[PDB]
């Protein structure tokens, strides 16, 4: 009525810096809305087993840390964060990879690997620069680099680690047009890759570090899932290999502990951790204490490692029963493959060219059985013929019974598109 | 050679480069050495924290509500919490009308600083702060290559005459749709004390309604008043159309739970989800869930009470030491705080509170020298002072301590 006010709207959204414009929301919740319902199976969580935590410590040390250490716990702390779950850090890294020779001064904490990923972002990308990373790629770090107009240079993944004849091919045209300083870093999930459950070998770490050395770029490694091994030894990693003046490495809490507690882990350079706590100081002060000195006690008085132990049982026997019944289900589709992983939470699985599994999700909700479309994975969101699996949460009855409708679901699509 | 530094350095984006850290980490390096007396801190005192009440809170959510409170959570944040605040912000302040959708939590009201600028600001744009300013928010700002319009700040607040002529410079340039919004602090300034009047708050809604701006309400302290009648928030007086309102609950219950509420337009805040959940996915739902069970089962503002009643009895000491040893120095002035942590201190014309700053390490007495607090970092006499962490009797002796100093340099510069 002359008050169709929507105009204070679009002066808002008038407001609104590049980066703002260049933001972008992950879909996965508004897909996996109904996935919970009674008769649903899903395999498109990207989370551990909430039922493998060990509550009743953290409980008992939450309410000691809070009565008894409150001068820390409930008070402002540093950004560099805590000292005290620093040295269970430097400890556990040298346990679980042999990583000797950091201090203190290497290390920060942040609100989940995400943080590190978004000042990452922030401090080294812009219109103007490049990163490096897979086809597929973790969902999580296109969005917090795409924020800052990142461009891209986008290398296909295989069953053993990134590609690094294209990626070559890729540096050197860059090299060649006099542009290889507007390319930073390469980012990386070296174990268990989430969403391809590819495991990096060892050569292609080594051979990255190389790659890396040459056009001067640093390597971002993101190793949530690296305790969460399954079978096969513990691969050596990039960090080890590389070291802090080559790589950055990022740890979380969140798979072999809780989401909830939010800590992510980065180990990287004395010059490197130095501008992450100035991006961290702006961005939020420092990280709530309370969460940081909880970890730290726990990992005092329990070894992670061996408290992990029932916990990678369960979840190797759930991912041997998801990968029996792609076995028996899913044999006789030629074109169909999978990521055997060998820790972690995912596989991936690839269907026969021309599937969409973007348009499949249609009969695939209708059988209300979940995954995560390739699609997602996918920096330029072109069509995919894969999707992401998780056995993690499903009983083993439940994996297989999924396994059944997603082949259904399968030859239904195939079938109505004359792909079978 | 060490010198890929160098490449590294050349690596670092714009944003990287207009990045500027906190000196206060530097310059109260040793102020908690044995002889040793601040005035320097900007945190409550942790004697006061309800420690009992939430540390039995906390065994309870972990163990019992460990499928919230262990697992990721929506960037939205808990509606347990959002139900407590909406409840608070109507005790607290008549504020009514809202629902979850006008609300998300961040991690500490810095987090909500940081994605206003990131969403709002670049080299292009410009944002209205006051002199003096929180350093937290002129730094989460900067960082984003933002332009600033400052304006003096008056007892009463903002010099809205300043204001208004430096925006119709803008207008009359075409140049108003560069400016974003006005940062205010409404209730006892960090660093200046002050809080602002009513009619400064009406008058600053209509500055923003006349050149499109929206007001970013930061107000950290409005629960620790000491005298006085609680005043109408900007967000009740322009609403969620005009303001976004920031509360947080570092100074009334723990920072260390790292809770901000942002409360807005529900647009505002679909944005604001947007760009938390690239930033952190989500915040631990270890400490909302923590916070809202304690704010249904406990009366936040009946425990602030004898909070209140140690910090204005600080406050007071503080007030009265300095009448007792700088009434015989000529051209000193300071901010009677009726509410906050903070007594800003201004010495005459011609001191130079940062020159004087290694006085004050020489004696051990320590200040947030007010340089700290001015966006273009010239020269000020001003500093901030707190009374929320030192013993009565040390803040009677830092005071002494500090008129030795003023004194000590004063003669050396020939002021006095
Ligand atoms: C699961 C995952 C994360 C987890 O992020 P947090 O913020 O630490 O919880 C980070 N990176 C990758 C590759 C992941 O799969
Ligand atoms: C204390 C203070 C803050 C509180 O910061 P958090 O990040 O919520 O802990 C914010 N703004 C002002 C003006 C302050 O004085």
């Amino acid at each position: 009525i002359h008050h169709h006010h929507h105009h204070m709207v679009v002066n808002l959204e008038g407001k609104i810096s590049k980066i703002g414009q260049n933001m972008k929301s992950s879909i996965i919740r508004e897909i996996l809305k109904f996935a919970a319902d009674k008769d649903a199976i899903s395999f498109g969580g990207g989370v551990p087993d909430p039922e493998t935590f060990p509550r009743k410590e953290l409980a008992e040390i939450a309410k000691e840390i809070i009565e008894k250490e409150y001068h820390y716990t409930l008070q402002y702390s540093t950004t560099e964060g805590d000292p005290v779950l620093k040295q269970q850090i430097l400890k556990l890294l040298e346990r679980m990879y042999g990583i000797t020779g950091l201090d203190e001064d290497n290390l920060i904490f942040t609100v989940g690997s995400q943080q590190a990923l978004d000042l990452i972002g922030k401090l080294f990308l812009d219109d103007e620069s490049y990163c490096v990373l897979d086809d597929p790629a973790y969902l999580g770090a296109i969005n917090a680099f795409r924020q800052y107009l990142a461009n891209f240079v986008v290398v296909p993944l295989e069953d053993d680690g990134m590609d690094l004849n294209v990626l070559e091919r890729k540096l050197s045209e860059f090299d060649k047009n006099g542009k290889i300083k507007q390319v930073k870093f390469i980012y990386v999930v070296s174990n268990f890759h989430n969403p391809a459950g590819v495991t990096t070998s060892l050569e292609k770490r080594k051979a990255l570090v190389e790659i890396a050395e040459k056009y001067d770029l640093f390597i971002v490694e993101d190793d949530p899932y690296g305790a969460l091994r399954y079978e096969g030894e513990t691969v050596d990693p990039i960090f080890k290999i590389g070291g802090p003046e080559r790589v950055v490495l990022l740890n979380t809490f969140s798979k072999v502990l809780a989401p909830g507690l939010r800590i992510g882990m980065v180990a990287g350079s004395k010059e490197f951790i130095r501008k992450i706590v100035q991006a961290k100081q702006s961005a939020d002060l420092c990280s709530p204490a309370i969460t940081h000195r909880l970890a730290a006690r726990y990992l005092e008085r329990y070894d992670l490692l061996e408290q992990l132990k029932p916990t990678i049982e369960l979840y190797r026997r759930k991912r041997t029963v998801m990968l029996n019944a792609l076995e028996e289900y899913f044999s006789d589709i030629p074109g169909v493959k999978w990521v055997k992983s060998e820790g972690g939470l995912f596989i991936w699985l690839t269907l026969p060219e021309g599937f969409d599994t973007w348009e499949m999700f249609e009969y695939a909700k209708r059988k209300k059985v979940f995954y995560v479309p390739g699609r997602v994975f996918k920096v330029y969101d072109e069509p995919s013929p894969s999707m992401r699996l998780s056995f993690c949460l499903p009983p083993d009855e439940k994996i297989v019974e999924g396994i059944k409708r997603l082949r259904e679901v399968v030859l239904e699509y195939g079938k109505e598109k004359h792909l079978l």
